[PDB]
């Protein structure tokens, strides 16, 4: 129902439309891009390497990106604040380019007439929400938000259900992570990252994330209790959340697992996820859950400190929880 | 000084010999593998898709394969038992097919004239050391010992001094580990260990491992405090030991690097190694260390609470340590 | 209609099955496979890496592996000729093992009652056959046949256009090949084909195929015509035919693209492609095609010298063929 | 002996400096790159994903980088005519930055008192040389050459072995050809190539290559007999060429064998190689040969028209021709 513009049409941005057009959450109405032309759209949406080729139809007629016959207003601007988001009808404005994610940034898409932004990645100071844990906590005063990480959000819902059961004393997360845009194929230059600078190919990466801390901010009582870093390695897409907590209360692995499958399958349902089954990372690829406890994987070394494993598409789940996140957002007008 | 004799000429069977011939802490006299000839041998140890070319001279001649102007002898036994060490002159054997890996299995040798038989693999029932932590406690009345495996040598050298220091009250361990000879190319059958049937090209495959476990034997004062698991990953070689643990005593982090720092200059030299680089898992590729301390990519959540980083060759550190094991137990004679 | 057994679970295997159940056109009623216990099958039948999880049901009941609720008969049978092909009503067999390509070898599935018998792999003296190309001089005389291989059947039905309007003098072919169930994840025993062992991961291979040397037994005038070899690069699926030939009439590549699109549209529609999108390969994965020709990626040096590009799904492309051949071959009965 | 600066420390000026210093053909004195500091310098050169840590010392020192004692002027220009080339004694720019490559372009270097310009890369307009080729017809009247590209320099000292012996009437060419810098993590933009946006570790990527044609220049008998294309596949490093030729005059494959080995122990020693090895990809790591012709993996249909492979490090070998190619300056100076 609430009409949306998406300003980088990346891996994220493509998936968001994708998502958007799957579900009919929302319905996207404008693209800003300054390196995808009109006819390259067409191609880069419609073929997708991880996640297959479009179900449904696309083409270029009359200037539009035209989706299952919606047609889509193309923007090819470089400066945020020259987008005419207005003029189009994108209230909602996805920002998914990755480098306006402050709210001084990202808060250039209001001059072009935009009415919120949804920045698709981590802010510095933009309130960040993740879909099941704290999206409640939302109110209209608010223009400019954060739909956290794909990391945080798969952590956040797991960590809700330990913290809300047994209480998380202190936590340290590792996460397996499928490589991304941002790294090279070989060794390249990355003056600010030197390490992830090196060939993605070749070389598992370790990479500071500040996913764990964010989950923080989501939830407060957790501020301060969780830290975290990453490994980045030559997969496509997929990655896998390692979380070694303490617990203040005593848990059996089976109570763990109790508690975690009741919330797969009732408030956080299509959010948190439950297996037993002897998965591996492709068996998550277009899964659209933020985060999917694997129950075989865990370990416990006694009641109060385990090893917690839980899966997520990277790329296809963060991009559905930022069509929720709109639909809710808009649910309150 | 001692000579050596080799059954199986599988990854670990040619990088003992290669690292052998390249320290000459040992010599080479005798080899056995059924499933390669002698043609092969000289293709298979001269050509290496992961650490190269070997560097040196290789090749057949009177039916000894020769390396570096010295021939060796080759066997082709199936029967362990039926191996004519002693003839050939053979003091030490190396048992590096990793099908007896038990007491009664691998003291075969003994029947054929070898005095020692070192098994570069863990044992149920064998003695097993790790160079740097407990090979102290070696004596002569030992005939049949091991070497425990490449991780568990990894994670003890960095355990004994964490422990030394400060205590490890628990500790859980992540490895994100380099394909290996076990896995498969695509999805095919493993019927004991179903995920690691699955395409090791196209995932992130969980898989348990018993290298925590195995530190509480070579540091009893560790037993039952520490367990693991793996992720397996398509990187080709090199390997990472994440270990999160907490602490009895007070260590700030640069207390850490203190102590590990000194330990590898000092009494572990050559054994734990330390770096503030910005490396990645190429950068240890043909590292002789069996484990190397990450300070940069470790990070602490309090005074008692850590994730060490620490990174290996999980094949040519391990195949050095065999041969080191072996010397040390020359000079021992 | 015709109810089929399935000898070799594996890739080919269980893709046939999909396929078969997809299509319709046969009926899936007995598997064997000594490796892979029911209630293995159901987890590898539901769960793969390259295709995705089935899109179905399957699970394991009274002994029986249930798909779409039709009950299969498991046996777990290594000698071909004690399989109780007839008892479980099987009429065809498709033999997918890899090591039962003979017809002396693969006619042992006559002795447990099956009628036919398919191998699904090249044949040194069973009759091969292709789809659209050669499947019409098959009679009900032959009780046991070859469906060649994944590479034959993509260049086969190129090489029979471009032969019937150009003529072919002579070509040479290289196909770029996805890597497969027989290779290594690092360097390993290959006694017989030594470049085999290596790792398949950190390689290019060149390795030998008859593939271009089939062409000219299901397309008799091209006998001699051609030869080839192959590439094994680091990929989980899909490959592509480099076909080198010389023409006896000229031919603009204008006219090539229009033939062979023609041919596309008409008598060899959904066995030879046609696109002139820029495709690569993961573009063709689970495409049904046997052949797809690149329009683009072509090149011709003059009108009697050029160089065709075809695309297939080694797995998908040659299952489905497979199941198609035997519904022909039902046909004349 | 001939000082030389290099532009752009990116793969190709990294290792010509490393090939430099280890050959010590030419003395490198002043490197200049906006977007690597001289720290920054130090760890690029040093590791190396690829070709392991740089045998030798590197260090920052007094705003210098010094390799193996010598010391080297940084500059941090991103326009080449401000360079003082002539201030730091660089005789010879190499200019490596893939975005100087017209003669008008790379001819700044000269304003800053540069003599002499060799562009690591395919020109439009400036005169390309290949080392075994075209060298001597180097002379002293020309200030800004090309060295070609990797793949030319791999086809051209081949197509020279068969074209003086048995005369090429005409050749297509393929290369399956190791990742680069130019290629994506993940599909991602690439406006005027579309195909080579697509991600690189998932996909084999047909790509434009004017190789085959630039060879036609080096060796002005052959213009328009040759053309090709290139297939991108997942590997680090290492490609290799794929020439399918029709000889006017009669050559069994044997004496094409003799003709190309007589050549790689003579004229083209250390240019073109020569193996009857069961080698793959990895085997020609850091292998300094222009092309390395495979003996094996060829194939003959007749004795006028044959496929013949060559392998070429795309890295380690071009490099070496660049600094090559320099001393051959310098001989005639
Ligand atoms: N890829 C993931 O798994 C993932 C998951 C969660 C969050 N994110 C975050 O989403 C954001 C985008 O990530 P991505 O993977 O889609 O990267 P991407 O490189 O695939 O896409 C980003 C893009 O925005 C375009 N762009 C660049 N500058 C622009 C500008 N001034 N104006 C408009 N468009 C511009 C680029 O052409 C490109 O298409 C990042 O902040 C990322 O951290 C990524
Ligand atoms: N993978 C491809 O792309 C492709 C394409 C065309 C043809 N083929 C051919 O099909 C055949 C199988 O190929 P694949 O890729 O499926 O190999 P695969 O290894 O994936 O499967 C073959 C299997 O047969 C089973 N098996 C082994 N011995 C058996 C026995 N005595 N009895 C019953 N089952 C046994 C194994 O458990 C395994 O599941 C081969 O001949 C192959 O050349 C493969
Ligand atoms: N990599 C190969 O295999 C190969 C082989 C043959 C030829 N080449 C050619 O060599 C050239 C470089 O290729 P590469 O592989 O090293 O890629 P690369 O990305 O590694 O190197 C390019 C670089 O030059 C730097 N640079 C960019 N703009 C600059 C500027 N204005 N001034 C100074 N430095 C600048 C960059 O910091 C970067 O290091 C290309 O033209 C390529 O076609 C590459
Ligand atoms: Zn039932
Ligand atoms: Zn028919
Ligand atoms: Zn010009």
């Amino acid at each position: 129902k609430v009409k949306v513009g998406v300003n980088g049409f990346g891996r994220i941005g493509r998936l968001v439309t994708r998502a958007a057009f799957n579900s009919g959450k929302v319905d996207i109405v404008a693209i800003n891009d300054p390196f995808i032309d009109l006819n390259y759209m067409v191609y880069m949406f419609q073929y997708d390497s991880t996640h297959g080729k479009f179900h449904g139809t696309v083409k270029a007629e009359n200037g539009k990106l035209v989706i299952n016959g919606n047609p889509i207003t193309i923007f090819q601007e470089r400066d945020p604040s020259k987008i005419k988001w207005g003029d189009a009808g994108a209230e909602y404005v996805v920002e998914s380019t990755g480098v306006f994610t402050t709210m001084e940034k990202a808060g250039a898409h209001l001059q072009g007439g935009a009415k919120r932004v949804i920045i698709s990645a981590p802010s510095a100071d933009a309130p960040m929400f993740v879909m099941g844990v704290n999206h409640e906590k939302y109110d209209n005063s608010l223009k400019i938000i954060s739909n956290a990480s794909c990391t945080t959000n798969c952590l956040a819902p797991l960590a809700k259900v330990i913290h809300d059961n047994f209480g998380i004393v202190e936590g340290l997360m590792t996460t397996v992570h499928a490589i991304t845009a941002t790294q090279k194929t070989v060794d390249g230059p990355s003056g600010k990252l030197w390490r992830d600078g090196r060939g993605a190919l070749q070389n598992i990466i370790p990479a500071s994330t500040g996913a764990a801390k964010a989950v923080g901010k989501v939830i407060p009582e957790l501020n301060g209790k969780l830290k975290g870093m990453a490994f980045r390695v030559p997969t496509a897409n997929v990655s896998v959340v390692d979380l070694t907590c303490r617990l203040e209360k005593p848990a059996k692995y089976d109570d763990i697992k109790k508690v975690v499958k009741q919330a797969s399958e009732g408030p956080l349902k299509g959010i948190l996820g439950y297996t037993e089954h002897q998965v591996v990372s492709s068996d998550f690829n277009s899964d659209t859950h933020s985060s999917t406890f694997d129950a075989g994987a865990g370990i416990a070394l006694n009641d109060h400190f385990v090893k917690l494993i839980s899966w997520y598409d990277n790329e296809f789940g963060y991009s559905n929880r930022v069509v929720d996140l709109m639909a809710h957002m808009a649910s309150k007008e």
